[PDB]
């Protein structure tokens, strides 16, 4: 049929997708900035379409609750056909791999620590053989079920640990678990991506800290529904992009070109 | 060959696929092993099959040939119908993914330069802006490719030169790179992938090493034709290991440092 607008599915995670500003007197695309921005339209002038930025309703990567097996987050917009494709830091991963296609890799990261500067941690191991300092992970993602699933001992330890703790170590947003490190006084720190890891560390007041090596090594991936026909172009445009330095400008653009931090 | 065997194509290169010591008395997969070979033996496990390692023909990972355009290297043995997977540090690139499936990377990695310890290079666009000290990649490959493609200020001049450079600045093998690095005394510099670089750094006789950041962000791949009906359950076995940790258990394993070098 004729050619339709795609319904691009991201969420509001700041360098990836932001609010312009004079948002307030903007419409569609022209209401956004940041990474995904720019890599959404790069994947759309190579492959031939026009599309529609579109924030997930619920703010969430994507999980599949396990008793209604039904799947949360940008994952489900593509699983039930509300969208066409996404484009944002959506983790590659067995469990989404199963319901949703995925292109090749266009950032490789990690696991990570967050701390709040001067925080007496620097790995995972110590984290888990003490309990002075609280730690936790987002929700309704990846980063939460690698510590579901591990049979690591370290890994295993700091599960049972942050299931049972209380109160809640879990937060509904990187942003929220951003301010408790920073307002916890050392007393908390956050297991997140190294990407967004490395982008804290460069903003104001740069009082956060990447420590250790990272966890695991995996990467973001742009899915489609499984079996759409737009899955191949896109990842054959992925795989231009990054052999043409393209990825490497923009990730250097949005991290440290805008560092708030200093040279 | 037998039925339901899977033709494995996979390349010598250390420490990815050996000989074992005594391998002349050894038969069929026994005769090797390495990284690549503890993979295979996973992959099969998770995916139920039986089969056979063989060695590329050529040597080569694969290119298309400008002139004739066919493709050579593991690459070219999938293309062609004569392997049913490759099973080894296979980079995933546009011009390979055109052709041939891949699965999701095992292994992560990127362009980087080796020295002989002691040369004064500390960077590509510090290599880019002298003559003295020669520099090359590997032949037929995604690296060469690389520089050929690029339009990057630092690496199109570097390809400008190394395109005519005379006598040549290419090699036939990673081995002979290496050992062009070593042998000249600081005038050659090998362009080469960050995995190999660095376990090549932590081996006797401990005279060379990686400088510089890497220049790009690629990954490895399990390949098979286009289409086979094997790619989708080896994907998923690759995430499996990936997630189970076995992935890391094995780089552990095969770049394991006994001290060769230094203290260890
Ligand atoms: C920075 N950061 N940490 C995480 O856990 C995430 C979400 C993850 N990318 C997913 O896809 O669930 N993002
Ligand atoms: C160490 N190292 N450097 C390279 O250039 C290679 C080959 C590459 N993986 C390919 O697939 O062509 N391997
Ligand atoms: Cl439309
Ligand atoms: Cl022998
Ligand atoms: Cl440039
Ligand atoms: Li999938
Ligand atoms: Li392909």
């Amino acid at each position: 049929g004729a050619n339709k607008t795609v319904v691009v599915t991201t969420i509001l995670e700041s360098p990836y997708v932001m609010m312009k500003k004079n948002h307030e007197m903007l419409e569609g695309n022209e209401r956004y900035e940041g990474y995904c921005v720019d890599l959404a339209a790069e994947i759309a002038k190579h492959c031939g379409f026009k599309y529609k930025l579109t924030i997930v309703g619920d703010g969430k990567y994507g999980a599949r609750d396990a008793d209604t097996k039904i799947w949360n987050g940008m994952v489900g917009e593509l699983v039930y056909g509300k969208a066409d494709i996404a484009i944002a830091p959506l983790t590659i991963t067995l469990v989404r791999e199963e319901v949703i296609d995925f292109s090749k890799p266009f950032m490789s990261l990690g696991i990570s620590i967050m701390i709040k500067k001067g925080t007496p941690i620097e790995s995972a191991e110590d984290l888990s053989k003490q309990t002075e300092i609280a730690y936790g992970t987002l929700d309704s993602g990846s980063t939460k079920e690698f510590f579901r699933r591990s049979k690591i001992a370290v890994f295993d330890k700091m599960w049972t640990y942050m299931r049972s703790a209380e109160p809640s170590v879990f937060v509904r947003t990187t942003a929220e678990g951003v301010a408790r490190v920073r307002k916890s006084k050392g007393k908390y720190a956050y297991l997140l991506e190294s990407t967004m890891n490395e982008y804290i560390e460069q903003r104001k007041p740069c009082d956060t800290m990447k420590v250790g090596g990272n966890l695991d090594s995996k990467g973001y991936g742009i899915a489609t529904p499984k079996g759409s026909s737009l899955g191949n172009a896109v990842n054959l445009a992925v795989l231009k992009l990054n052999e043409q330095g393209l990825l490497d400008k923009l990730k250097n653009k949005w991290w440290y070109d805008k560092g708030e931090c200093g040279s």
